[PDB]
């Protein structure tokens, strides 16, 4: 509608990356980022070959990014264990900060000022019987990861990826959130490189919603397909979800200055204004923080060098 079929992007360079500072973390991935009236706060994955965990950082301008302060979530009572891949958002029913990652289950942490690190509480599981049968199923050798919530006013939706192909989706009414999630139901299947992880569901001012999912191409690069559909329910309708039609691949993005990476990898798109349970996104000024990594590097997944860089949307169709 406000959506153009084919996308174009500007990319920054490599802006974010891991501190010298003796923790020996390898990637900064997976950012979940919001804007509140100039200042730009950020969740993201510390990966390494010991472990996956939690850090924060804030920024106004985004030169100012890569020299932003890390704050570690293990100070908080979130702490020290298994923690990935976050989602942030206001939940105007709580008046609370909700912190939505994985931990083997699907958790969440809630805090009543997102400008303090220290005060996400240790994790709630969404799951609280274990990883539903239906995930257990279908899995394979996959694993359970990339959790998103989306509400709209009468209920809260739970997406979750298996590296296998399934995205699956679970819901609780608005006002049992974060309690009585459903076993869930596969909202989409496909072959596992083509549905692969890296979930964003989005709300979008006419009323409808924008799905986007991490992929694995036959060039073995990371890139994001898209979905449009006027329900969090599906059905899904394709926007742009082809290799030669991507919605962020190699081949539509350009760079500024060097070319540093192929994959357009685990990010997600700036929410300005209400920065809510609905996730809603200004679909006339879209820019996406992401992850990408040196095209040359290979070794163990968990040590690859990922940075956070943004792309931003070209071809704005409004
Ligand atoms: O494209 C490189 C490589 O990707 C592999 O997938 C990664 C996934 O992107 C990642 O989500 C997953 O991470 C898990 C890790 O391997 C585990 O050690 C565990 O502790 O947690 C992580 C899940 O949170 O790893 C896989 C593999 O490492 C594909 O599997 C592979 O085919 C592909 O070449
Ligand atoms: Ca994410």
């Amino acid at each position: 509608s406000d959506l153009p079929t084919t996308w174009q992007w500007t990319s920054t360079g490599p802006l974010v990356g891991p501190k010298n500072d003796g923790r020996g973390i390898a990637g900064i991935k997976d950012p979940t980022i919001i804007l509140i009236n100039g200042t730009h706060h950020v969740f993201a994955s510390t990966a390494q070959s010991a472990g996956y965990n939690l850090v924060y950082f804030t920024f106004a301008d985004w030169a100012d990014a890569p020299n932003a302060t890390f704050y570690y979530l293990d100070q908080a009572p979130l702490g020290t264990g298994y923690r990935a891949a976050p989602q942030v958002f206001w939940f105007a029913p709580h008046k609370l900060w909700y912190l939505v990652y994985q931990n083997g289950n699907a958790a969440y942490s809630t805090n009543p000022d997102i400008n303090n690190p220290k005060g996400w509480t240790a994790p709630k599981v969404f799951y609280p019987d274990g990883m539903p049968k239906i995930i257990e199923q279908n899995i394979g050798e996959g694993y359970w990861v990339d959790m998103w919530v989306i509400c709209d006013s009468a209920s809260c939706h739970l997406f979750s990826s298996d590296d296998n192909g399934q995205l699956y989706r679970s819901e609780t009414s608005l006002e049992q959130f974060p309690n009585g999630m459903s076993q869930p139901v596969i909202a989409m299947q496909d072959n596992r490189n083509d549905l692969f992880e890296a979930a964003c569901v989005y709300s979008l001012p006419d009323g409808k919603y924008l799905l986007l999912v991490e992929a694995i191409g036959t060039d073995g690069h990371r890139w994001f397909r898209s979905w449009t559909a006027d329900s969090i329910r599906g059905p899904w309708q394709g926007l742009a979800n082809t290799e030669q039609n991507p919605w962020a691949r190699s081949n539509n993005v350009q760079f500024d200055g060097d070319v540093w990476t192929k994959s357009i990898s685990h990010g997600e798109i700036i929410r300005d204004g209400t920065v809510d349970e609905k996730l809603l996104i200004d679909p006339c000024n879209i820019r996406f923080m992401y992850q990408g990594m040196d095209p040359s590097a290979g070794g163990e997944y968990n040590a690859l060098p990922w940075r956070l860089g943004f792309i931003a949307h070209n071809n704005p169709a409004c």
